[PDB]
C-alpha cells in the first residue's frame, strides 16, 4: 500500500537522524570504552552482573537494520551502555568516570534530537 510506503519512508528518515545522533554521542567517547561489547572471554562473569549488555557497535547493527521505531527505543539502549558501566565498575575507575562524562555530554545531544523528532514528526 501507499500508506505502508509512507510509514517506511518516515522510518528511513528517523534512521538517518538517529545515525547522526549516534555519531555525535560516540564522539563523546574518545577513549572508545563503549565501542564494542564487553568480551566474555576477558570478563567471564559479566552476565552474572549485567543482564542486558549494550555497546555502540551493537546499537549501530540495530540502527542499520532500521530496528529503532522511535527515539525512546534508541535512548533505552544508550542508557543501558551508561547504566551497565556504572553498576559493574566502581566510582574511582576510568570506566565509571567515562560513563558519567558520556551521560552528561550526550544529554545535550539527546535534548535537541527529541525536539527534531517531534518537530519533523
Amino acid at each position: 500500500s501507499m500508506e505502508q510506503v509512507a510509514m517506511e519512508l518516515r522510518l528511513t528518515e528517523l534512521t538517518r537522524l538517529l545515525r547522526s545522533v549516534l555519531d555525535q554521542l560516540q564522539d563523546k567517547d574518545p577513549a572508545r570504552i563503549f565501542a564494542q561489547p564487553v568480551s566474555l572471554k576477558e570478563v567471564p562473569d559479566y552476565l552474572d552482573h549485567i543482564k542486558h549488555p549494550m555497546d555502540f557497535a551493537t546499537m549501530r547493527k540495530r540502527l542499520e537494520a532500521q530496528g529503532y521505531k522511535n527515539l525512546h527505543e534508541f535512548e533505552e539502549d544508550f542508557d543501558l551502555i551508561i547504566d551497565n558501566c556504572m553498576k559493574y565498575n566502581a566510582r574511582d575507575t576510568v570506566f565509571y568516570r567515562a560513563a558519567v562524562r558520556l551521560r552528561d555530554q550526550g544529554g545535550v545531544v539527546l535534548r535537541q534530537a527529541r525536539r527534531e523528532v517531534d518537530s519533523i514528526g
